[PDB]
């Protein structure tokens, strides 16, 4: 009965403590230090998970979620009833493990050389050339390279993966692994909720875009941009396209406003990657929300390794699951972009310890966009001119010509995001449910680049190209629609704790920083953790309960009536209507 489920959700809890705990610090090893002895061990550990996982979640089984009362306990137990891979017969999970591990080290040690000299790793080496370069062939090199080495290497384990990972789904009473995925936000009208706030975002995306390609034109010339067509992949400052504020110098809506270099401002004051996160520690603390561990300090890689051993750089945070053991992941470099990146990490460890008291099948965000959302949120504060002034990192001001600068620095980061975002798991969901096979893989990927980002491929794509294998998240088996949700909510977000923190005026002049008002709307809604369905923290937040993309468009407002009058001025087309145009 109602005692009976009350008494498994206990022992569940106390069990999944140990093992989540034993299975967190063996993957941590492997993910800081790449050998084939950390490799074996959490193979190992995978089983013993496993052996866990199947042991509970086939208890759970038994049980009728629906037919029970109380609906916290009925909540813990019917998401225990999802196996995961566990539910893969012995063979299957094994060799799905395998893989898994397979794809994520072929990513991480894959390195782009040159005939008789350097080998570059992606980070900090490719990433550099790609922000810094303003070399047409330059930029190629390390564009193509990078998919050549990375995106051709997954692509011998990508349709085997994508069997297994659907048969788990399956099994575990799903249709695919998208279907799967999909279920975590909990909301039925999720895709239709999604298209329609990417709708909303078209009219400051497409005007971006235009002027974008304007500017590229100028730099690169008439012969390589075309100004009725898909802007080339490789041009706009980021491996991927999925920011676009490194080419910011190309850009600048008021080249007589210029403002202070912030990464030799950084490497001139001295600024290390701990006082980076130190930093952001600060400002969680000004709002009132929880300091980090000492532990944390003691157990994290801030930066990458110098003893010359192989790390998974990309930038993670890590709870494991003892209620008092946090930690950050990162291979930091000394910029600006970074520092915001850090303020994201932070705020995943401020929800770890918000809800650490919550039984562990709870400890996860309202839902994943909200975790995403909570460092972005602050960082949207830190990087303010007046909070970057403060810090001694710029000199921008009271001015509408700094004013619309710092719109277009914040818009080539944050509006030039949410086609990309959106874009990663609509072909994904796609390959899941099969209407998307290995032999259309590639091609499909670049219809989509070129649909919602309006970008094509600088160099004809190959047969063996997986270009999609060249982005972390893709052999790595993260989802990234949270990216998407979160870079709208954030916003929202921004606005209500604006509001508590009792600021009038345009939105993107805001600082919360100190704000006990704001840190008490953000910690009530951190504390819920999984226990409630996302709406309800929505609604803590920001009085009301819906997604909603008013918040983005009222910050960038102003840059919107300044693009309008620019682009039509210079008769800009908006969008890619001769959309077959590719690179002569
Ligand atoms: C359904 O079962 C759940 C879980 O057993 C019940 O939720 C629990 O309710 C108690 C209060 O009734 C919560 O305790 C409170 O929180 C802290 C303790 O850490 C304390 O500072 C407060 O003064 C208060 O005692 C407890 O946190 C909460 N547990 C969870 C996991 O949410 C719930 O009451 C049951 N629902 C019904 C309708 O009976
Ligand atoms: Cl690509
Ligand atoms: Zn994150």
């Amino acid at each position: 009965d109602e005692a009976e489920a009350s008494k498994f959700v206990e022992e569940y809890d106390r069990t999944s403590q140990v093992v989540w705990n034993e299975y967190a610090e063996a993957n941590w090893n492997y993910n800081t230090n790449i050998t084939t002895e950390t490799s074996k061990i959490l193979l190992q550990k995978n089983m013993q998970i496993a052996n866990h996982t199947l042991k509970y979640g086939t208890q759970a089984r038994k049980f009728d979620v629906n037919q029970l009362q109380n609906t916290t306990i009925k909540r813990i137990i019917k998401k225990v009833q999802d196996l995961e891979r566990a539910a893969l017969p012995a063979q299957e999970l094994e060799e799905y493990n395998k893989i898994l591990l397979d794809m994520e080290t072929t990513y991480s040690v894959a390195t782009v050389c040159h005939p008789n000299g350097s080998c570059l790793q992606l980070e900090p080496d490719l990433t550099n050339v790609m922000a810094t370069s303003r070399k047409y062939e330059d930029l190629l090199w390390a564009w193509e390279g990078w998919r050549d080495k990375a995106g051709r290497a997954i692509l011998q384990f990508y349709p085997k993966y994508v069997e297994l990972i659907n048969q788990a789904a399956r099994l575990n009473g799903y249709v695919d692994a998208g279907d799967s995925w999909r279920s975590m936000y909990e909301t039925p009208s999720l895709e239709q909720d999604l298209e329609r706030l990417f709708q909303e975002l078209q009219p400051l995306y497409l005007n971006l875009h235009a002027y974008v390609r304007r500017a590229l034109h100028r730099h690169y010339g008439a012969q390589h941009i075309n100004l009725e067509g898909p802007i080339p992949a490789h041009l706009l400052g980021n491996m991927w396209a999925q920011t676009w504020s490194n080419i910011y110098d190309l850009v600048v809506p008021f080249p007589s406003a210029p403002s202070m270099d912030t990464t030799e401002a950084m490497l001139k004051q001295g600024w290390t990657p701990r006082r980076m996160f130190k930093e952001a520690d600060d400002f969680f603390t000004s709002l009132g929300l929880l300091p980090v561990p000492p532990e944390f300090w003691n157990k994290s890689m801030l930066e990458k390794p110098t003893d010359g051993r192989e790390v998974v750089c990309h930038a993670s945070a890590w709870d494991f699951y003892n209620g008092k053991d946090f930690r950050i992941k990162q291979c930091t470099t000394v910029n600006l972009e970074d520092l915001v990146v850090a303020h994201h990490e932070m705020g995943h460890i401020q929800y770890f310890m918000q809800y650490k008291d919550l039984p562990v099948a709870l400890r996860e965000g309202a839902n994943p966009g909200f975790h995403e959302a909570i460092g972005d949120v602050l960082a949207l504060s830190v990087s303010t001119p007046k909070h970057l002034h403060s810090l001694n990192l710029l000199s921008e001001g009271g001015s509408d010509e700094h004013d619309i600068n710092f719109l277009m620095k914040m818009a080539l980061d944050k509006i030039a995001f949410i086609p990309f975002s959106y874009l990663v798991d609509q072909w994904r969901w796609r390959v899941f449910d099969g209407s998307i096979t290995k032999e259309n893989y590639n091609q499909e990927w670049w219809s989509l680049r070129l649909k919602y980002q309006g970008l094509c491929p600088p160099v004809p794509r190959t047969q063996g190209d997986f270009d999609p294998g060249a982005k972390f998240h893709i052999p790595s088996s993260v989802p990234y629609i949270q990216y998407f949700v979160s870079f709208i909510i954030q916003f929202q977000f921004h606005e209500a704790l604006c509001q508590a923190a009792g600021h009038t005026g345009p939105l993107h002049k805001c600082d919360i920083y100190q704000s006990k008002e704001a840190g008490q709307r953000l910690a009530t809604a951190m504390k819920l953790g999984f226990s409630r369905p996302w709406p309800e923290a929505m609604q803590l937040i920001t009085g009301q309960p819906n997604m909603s993309a008013s918040a983005m468009l009222s910050y960038f407002k102003p840059l919107l009536d300044w693009l309008r009058t620019e682009n039509e001025l210079h008769g800009e087309k908006l969008g890619w209507p001769q959309y077959n145009w590719t690179p002569n």
